[PDB]
């Protein structure tokens, strides 16, 4: 079964937006053929599996996401199901060829410690930057806000890429810092054989 598209966050206006571009009845028939005719727009794309739901952001023309997520899964396109470009089980990274209306995020440069979160509702949550993957929420938030967000970006004040969000930093339910794979791990990822 391959994952599919069901959403979309737009990032390039004045407006952080989430826009559903599927519901039930179809991604399951979308799954088992991997063939979805369905335009691609944004830079993050709101993603599911069988049960699982969950984002995918596009930087250097790759659609990445998370490996506990999208697993060894192709992803559903209008031409049938398309086969992963990159996959790191140790980073907990996958990646395919961006899908054509995707538009990709730029690697941040300018190396900011004030970092935004990019939730699957569109919220643009604080960070302050801890170390090269390390992050701590400005104001902790319990876990069950962060569900379905891993594969997110961690954004910079100008709005570049910093990183993919991949885990909480969790005590007693509430996520008081974040863990992230940096763009400069997802460059060696697409330089190396
Ligand atoms: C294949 O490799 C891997 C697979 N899986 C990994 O992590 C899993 C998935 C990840 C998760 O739930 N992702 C989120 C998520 O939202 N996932 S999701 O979208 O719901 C997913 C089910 C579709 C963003 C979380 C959100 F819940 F806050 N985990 C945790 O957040 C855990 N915290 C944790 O471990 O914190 C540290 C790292 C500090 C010990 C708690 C305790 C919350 C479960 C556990 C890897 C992590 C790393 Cl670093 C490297 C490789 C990994
Ligand atoms: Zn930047």
């Amino acid at each position: 079964g391959s994952v599919v598209i069901v959403g979309r966050i737009n990032l390039s206006g004045d407006t952080a937006y989430a826009q559903q571009t599927r519901g039930e009845e179809g991604c399951q028939e979308t799954s088992q053929t991997g063939r979805d005719k369905n335009q691609v727009e944004g830079e993050v794309q709101i993603v599911s599996t069988a049960t699982q739901t969950f984002l995918a952001t596009s930087i250097n023309g790759v659609l990445w996401t998370v490996y506990h997520g999208a697993g060894t899964r192709t992803i559903a396109s209008p031409k049938g199901p398309v086969t992963q470009m990159y996959t790191n089980v140790d980073k907990d990274l996958v990646g395919w060829q961006a899908p054509q209306g995707s538009r990709s995020l730029t690697p941040c440069t300018c190396g900011s410690s004030d970092l935004y979160l990019v939730t699957r509702h569109a919220d643009v949550i604080p960070v302050r930057r801890r170390g090269d993957s390390r992050g701590s929420l400005l104001s902790p938030r319990p876990i069950s806000y962060l569900k379905g967000s891993s594969g997110g970006p961690l954004l910079c004040p100008a709005g570049h890429a910093v990183g993919i969000f991949r885990a909480a930093v969790c005590t007693r339910g509430v996520a008081k810092a974040v863990d992230f794979i940096p763009v400069e791990s997802l460059e060696t990822t697409m330089r190396s054989p």
